[PDB]
């Protein structure tokens, strides 16, 4: 076999993906339980313990 | 049916003047833990526990 006429041409614009608004927000749900310090607020009632 | 002597009297002298109504007083030395019911008097301080 032999062939003679060859061509490469451009036709369309392919859709290329731009969806990145800094996609990460570092939650890291282990340290949500890292508070461990708390303060109580009471009110005394007389004639009671 | 013949009884030649019989009577009633008044007996108003009442002998409420009596003996000693006081038995020998106890000391209760064995279990004077008979009062384990108690109440505590306390106060409360604000801004702390």
């Amino acid at each position: 076999t032999y062939l003679d006429n060859l061509s490469i041409t451009e036709l369309n614009s392919t859709p290329e993906i731009l969806d990145e608004p800094e996609v990460k927000i570092p939650t890291d749900q282990e340290i949500m339980d890292a508070h461990k310090i708390y303060f109580a607020d009471l009110n005394f009632n007389p004639s009671t313990g």
